[PDB]
């Protein structure tokens, strides 16, 4: 296994290094506004050195943007694919690429067997070529790598099953910036090449000047270069026809034959090609092709031909095809050009380029880094969509977990198809996969489409719940008794974090009474492959509740009131009728643990009760029903809480973190939480769904006299405050604290609420942010770039550090963030925007809703951690910060038994499961076969992260091949499970390197 910490890789282009020595001057370049006047020596070409031109027709289909998936399908896509089928069949030289398998599967299943067989033949003879073959073309900023893999697997599994094809070339023309997470996943899913488009105009220029637009893209830690994937970056402003033929859109636009209610912004129409004009038109077009070709190293040239929802009408197919045939006919027949031009596919382009490389014509440069933050022109940076519609950004992370848990829980057995497990999981994977779309998780869709994404994720959440509860009941009910009704709710799920009480008071109360119902079974699930002890909580009808395991062993517990926040100013109210019972669940690896909540007359031996202090001016008292410890009152003051041997936090009199003492004999290190506002420019460019165009630095939010609630217990204490827009909360359980913001931006038009941390950590201009929750990349704040250019995606976490200290903020949701000054972290909470940012969405963001954002805050000493070289472009979390991220993304699942009595009940599942090293995760467990298959197969994805070593154990080799019994074989596979890469003679899974991801499939007899 490579070391990923001391060996800095040697690459031709390192984006962080490149960014430092880039001027980013926005020179007007000419006809190519963001580049220069391209010159070629025309004696470059002759009969032995021809230009080979691949014109590749395409149709960019959004699975939701201005219209819903189903709207666009009925209005546009089903016509595009009907016409593709007809026209390609009738025209053997005509070609077409297709990316979005969600739309293709919708179309294909509605065809007759004849059409279906017509479709297969035009895919078989390579006329219709699938590119990437993901369910969607996903967002690359906000998406978790798990969901990128999920949507890829969903698309390519469909393609294998129904087309017997597996694409090896990716097409990513529309995501708003590009992540190295894509080549990472693609290179481990069999891919050989990938195409990208949406990169900063200064980056297109810098690279075009060195002919570094095609590059071997490796990961930022990869010394050897086994992660390398061949990447073509398109050189111009857009993927449309005016921006794909060559450097002068005025010319290129005249070769968009559909534009003869569509016209050319540059006011020169396309003209029908004739014998009259063909020589003149071919000269114009080949001169464009030869200019574009100067930018690349081979004599092979990629010319995309398409745009959004193109190739819809039968006549658009004719007019594009026939005019380009005449051109090719003239051009290929005329030696003075030294061009061979034809319709081709993306794979044909890449094959030809590698034949040129193999034949010694070009050797390609190596690149590491990312392509964030994207700017299409001047100072219009696309950092807004890192935060837009943050409710659904949070919902993505919640549904991410429920799909993993539902797939894992149900994987342990084969189900009779009567149960409809397969159908639920398929619906759930697909709704999650569709939301990965670059107008889904981005929050760049119209209000009604966002509503559709939300209703789809809501259905999906409910399908997961039904699979999870049926699974738990089977796993923990004596087989001698197990006799399931597949349509019955044996458990309801309890989730204290989605949507969050405050977003919707809809957690069930467990009603106990010594006559009516004295005890209740609950079950915790732990999807992680190691032992976990995590405080869980339930709503209960009495405060006199005791916890036991099923062996009646007592478990220590704390009871807190249920608190709610209300508004004239903003104050808490206590329930007189329900309480929180809190206790430490201990759950096996990928396992279940049963506990029992029992009522008594009075304070039970093993249940403590939290105090409640309402730091408010001018008080009026609050009853809490039978809650034994009466709420205390007082005036605003500073407070200091500790829980367990964990940190001691100090707080202002507004209930905002002021400082953290780690250990008992260590200093009170300053750490100020603070809420600010960014607004919108009155003059010039307006912020929207996509763009972050702030009117100068953010300014403080007036807090007034905020009512500060303090709850203090043995197992959990918290400091909550009612701020304008935000109920801010610091929860303590004996380690890194948890931050919760109920964000209600309400009606504050043209406002972005940010949460900043101010420290004395000597970070300088350095901060780290994660990419797709997979890897942490080094950022340098660049004063030469405006504010919005120093904003980066925060899909999982950000951190600053100096010689001695590091502070890491982990997120439960993807959000925008920066370190705009030394020792600071900031992360945007929500944004409301009256104005459109003129990228075609035709609305602002005025559909905000309450969201509960969740964080963990890890202050740490790193002076005794082996930190990577100062030249290394990557950072790595500690164990503490990694486990803190796991507690946000994949917490324990809580189940409440629905019925009075549970005959069969067992207290544990997975006690015998191996407890793998802290840096290893079973990302995916998924059964691949239905019951009516003689060999059961189960797929596992293993990710091993890399944790900073600071010297601290005792675990046990996990081998996923033996997890289920009667293993007849297992294979190392592609991450989609679709290809075998290594027959494993042992039927043992070999161990996995730091930052590596590997898939295995185990077969059972
Ligand atoms: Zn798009």
């Amino acid at each position: 296994c490579q070391d990923v910490v001391q060996d800095v890789p040697n690459v031709d282009v390192q984006m962080l290094e490149l960014y430092d020595r880039m001027s980013f001057k926005d020179i007007d370049g000419g006809v190519w506004k963001q580049g220069w006047n391209i010159k070629y020596d025309p004696l470059k070409y002759n009969a032995h050195h021809k230009l080979k031109v691949f014109v590749v027709p395409h149709s960019h289909n959004d699975p939701g943007w201005i219209q819903t998936f189903e709207e666009y399908y009925q209005h546009d896509t089903k016509h595009i694919l009907s016409n593709a089928l007809r026209h390609l069949h009738d025209n053997p030289e005509m070609k077409f690429i297709w990316a979005e398998i969600s739309y293709f599967a919708r179309f294909y299943h509605d065809l007759g067997e004849n059409k279906k067989l017509q479709m297969k033949s035009i895919v078989k003879n390579g006329q219709l070529e699938f590119v990437t073959g993901g369910w969607v073309m996903p967002d690359e900023a906000n998406s978790h790598w798990r969901n990128v893999l999920l949507q890829l697997t969903e698309g390519q599994t469909w393609l294998k099953q129904f087309m017997n094809v597996t694409p090896t070339a990716s097409w990513a023309i529309d995501p708003f910036g590009h992540s190295p997470t894509m080549p990472y996943i693609l290179q481990k899913s069999g891919f050989k090449n990938m195409l990208i488009q949406r990169t900063h105009y200064s980056v297109k220029k810098e690279l075009a000047q060195q002919r570094q637009l095609e590059f071997l893209w490796r990961q930022i830690w990869d010394n050897k270069g086994d992660t390398a994937l061949f990447t073509h970056m398109m050189p111009f402003y857009s993927y449309d026809i005016p921006h794909t033929c060559g450097p002068d859109p005025k010319v290129c636009c005249q070769f968009d034959f559909k534009r003869m209610g569509l016209s050319c912004p540059w006011k020169v129409p396309p003209r029908t090609i004739s014998d009259q004009n063909v020589a003149a038109r071919s000269d114009l077009l080949v001169d464009q092709w030869k200019k574009k070709a100067e930018l690349y190293r081979t004599n092979v040239l990629l010319i995309p031909l398409g745009d959004d929802f193109r190739f819809k009408q039968n006549t658009e197919w004719d007019v594009q095809r026939v005019n380009y045939e005449r051109l090719f006919e003239h051009i290929n027949s005329q030696a003075h050009f030294n061009v061979q031009a034809q319709f081709g596919t993306l794979q044909e382009y890449f094959d030809a380029v590698h034949q040129a490389e193999r034949a010694g014509q070009a050797e390609f440069p190596t690149l590491s880094g990312d392509f964030f933050t994207y700017a299409d022109r001047s100072d219009n940076y696309w950092s807004g969509y890192y935060t837009s519609r943050p409710y659904h950004k949070r919902m993505d992370r919640v549904l991410m977990h429920y799909v993993r848990a539902a797939e894992m829980l149900s994987a342990w057995h084969s189900w009779d198809g009567m149960a409809r497990i397969e159908e639920r999981l398929e619906q759930a994977r697909r709704e999650l996969s569709l939301f990965q779309h670059h107008d889904g998780i981005t929050g760049t869709a119209k209000t009604h489409v966002v509503v559709d994404y939300e209703q789809r994720m809501q259905e999906a959440l409910k399908a997961c719940q039904m699979v999870m509860q049926q699974s738990v009941y089977r796993l923990l009910t004596k087989p001698s008794i197990y006799s399931p009704d597949f349509s019955f709710s044996y458990f309801t799920l309890d989730d204290s974090r989605w949507p969050g009480s405050g977003v919707e008071d809809s957690r069930t109360t467990i009603i106990l009474g010594e006559d009516i119902l004295p005890s209740k079974h609950v079950v915790m699930h732990n999807t992680l492959p190691h032992w976990r002890e995590q405080l869980v909580d339930f709503y209960v009808s009495s405060p006199f509740v005791s916890v036991t395991d099923l062996a009646n062993n007592p478990v220590e517990a704390q009871v807190s009131p249920v608190w709610s926040w209300h508004h004239d100013t903003i104050h808490p109210q206590g329930s007189t009728t329900k309480y929180r019972i809190i206790f430490k669940a201990r759950v096996p690896p990928m396992g279940l643990a049963t506990y029992v909540l029992t009522i008594s007359d009075s304070k039970p031996e093993h249940t403590s009760y939290a105090s409640n202090l309402l730091l408010r001016k001018n008080p009026t008292s609050l009853p809490l029903g039978q809650y034994p410890e009466d709420v205390k009152f007082g005036d605003p003051r500073e407070i200091s809480l500790r829980v367990g041997n964990g940190p001691t936090l100090a707080f202002s009199e507004q209930g905002l973190l002021k400082s953290i003492q780690l250990t008992q004999d260590s200093p009170h290190v300053p750490v100020h939480f603070k809420f600010l506002k960014y607004g919108v420019r009155s003059h010039g460019d307006r912020s929207g769904a996509y763009l972050f165009l702030p009117n100068g630095p953010a300014s403080p939010v007036e807090l007034g006299q905020p009512v500060v609630l303090v709850t203090k217990g043995k197992l959990e204490s918290s400091v909550s405050v009612g701020l304008p827009s935000v109920v801010h909360q610091t929860i303590m359980r004996g380690g890194a604290p948890e931050i919760r913001n109920l964000v209600d931006i309400g009606s504050l038009d043209n406002t972005e609420i940010v949460m900043r941390l101010e420290t004395h950590i000597d970070s300088g201009d350095i901060f780290y942010t994660d990419l797709n929750g997979l890897q942490f990349i080094k950022r340098r704040r660049l004063d030469k770039l405006p504010l919005q250019a120093n904003y980066y995606p925060i899909p999982s976490g950000m951190f600053i550090e100096d010689a001695n200290t590091r502070l890491t903020l982990l997120t439960g949701q993807p959000l925008g963030g920066s370190s705009l000054a030394s020792g600071e972290l900031e992360i945007m909470q929500d944004r409301r925007l009256a104005s459109d940012d003129e990228r075609g969405l035709g609305q602002g963001v005025l559909d905000n809703k309450p969201v509960l954002h969740i964080y963990r805050l890890v202050l740490e000493k790193v002076n005794n951690c082996v930190r990577p070289s100062e030249l290394h472009p990557a950072g790595y979390l500690t164990s503490a910060a990694h486990k803190a991220s796991q507690s946000l993304l994949d917490p324990l699942d809580k189940f409440i038994f629905a019925e009075n009595e549970w005959i069969g009940a067992q207290g544990q599942f997975g006690g015998d499961h191996p407890s793998a090293r802290e840096d290893l995760d079973v990302s995916v467990m998924r059964r691949l076969t239905k019951s009516s298959a003689k060999t059961q197969r189960v797929g596992y994805v293993l990710h091993r992260t890399n944790l900073m070593q600071c010297g601290t154990e005792h675990t046990q080799k996990l081998d996923v091949c033996h997890l289920l019994p009667n293993v007849a074989r297992c294979e190392r596979t592609t991450l989609t499970f679709l290809q075998n890469l290594e027959h494993l003679d042992g039927m043992v899974a070999p161990e996995v390197c730091p930052m590596e991801t590997a898939a295995y499939v185990s077969s059972h007899s």
